[PDB]
């Protein structure tokens, strides 16, 4: 599907922009209240959201599927990393044509 596709590029996106620290692209995918769910508990900013992720040092992000409502989305994937597979759910919302990141849980 499109969907998937364009899920996967901003994807790509996001992962190499948190692996260099590229601060003007992350604020350009991240919505600024994007929020990170870490073991049932919603982190709010993204602020935390930029850190936390970078923390992990991702080295993959692989999307299993994507369900688009409207502008949103859904996605559900595999973030590697520590050498073990985390799966993850990931919303999304669409903005001027782009993908932007409002919520990531690592379940």
């Amino acid at each position: 599907d499109e969907d998937r596709e364009w899920i996967e590029r901003f994807n790509r996106i996001l992962i190499e922009s948190l692996t260099t620290g590229d601060e003007h692209t992350l604020k350009e995918l991240i919505d600024p209240n994007a929020r990170l769910v870490i073991n049932g508990r919603d982190i709010h900013g993204r602020e935390e959201f930029v850190r936390l992720l970078s923390e992990m040092g991702v080295k993959h992000f692989h999307v299993h599927d994507v369900k688009v409502v409207g502008n949103k989305a859904v996605t559900r994937g595999i973030l590697y990393f520590n050498g073990r597979e985390y799966d993850v759910d990931v919303f999304t919302r669409k903005i001027d044509g782009r993908w932007l990141y409002e919520s990531l849980e690592v379940k």
